[PDB]
């Protein structure tokens, strides 16, 4: 509350390390759905149905920019990503496969470098 403060956790290098999470996920093998925005001309239904189109190259210019606040935000774009897959994609599908593991291989890292 008011001049009550828990100890300032260091947030010095979580610009970087955020940054090296993204690039690790940019080069997974499983990467390729997330790359690029889905294009909203070609993919009917797409721009109806997903409210908030995130993808890793939106993801990386945010980044780039200091349009994230703090890692929190970072994560949330991050899991968006995920959570746009499965709202589309069937799980038996290879894009709806590539989701889940993508979306391990994220958790894991992120809980590594931050808990």
């Amino acid at each position: 509350s008011m001049s009550v403060k828990k100890p300032k956790r260091d947030d010095s290098k979580d610009l970087a390390l955020c940054s090296m999470i993204l690039t690790e996920m940019e080069t997974h093998e499983d990467a390729w759905p997330f790359l690029l925005p889905v294009n909203l001309k070609l993919v009917p239904g797409y721009k109806k149905v997903i409210k908030k189109p995130m993808d890793f190259s939106t993801i990386r210019e945010k980044l780039s920019s200091g349009q994230y606040p703090n890692l929190e935000t970072f994560a949330l774009d991050v899991r968006l990503v995920f959570d746009n897959c499965e709202t589309f994609n069937e799980d038996d599908s290879d894009i709806g496969r590539a989701g889940h593991n993508m979306r391990k291989y994220f958790e894991k890292k992120w809980t590594d470098t931050f808990k």
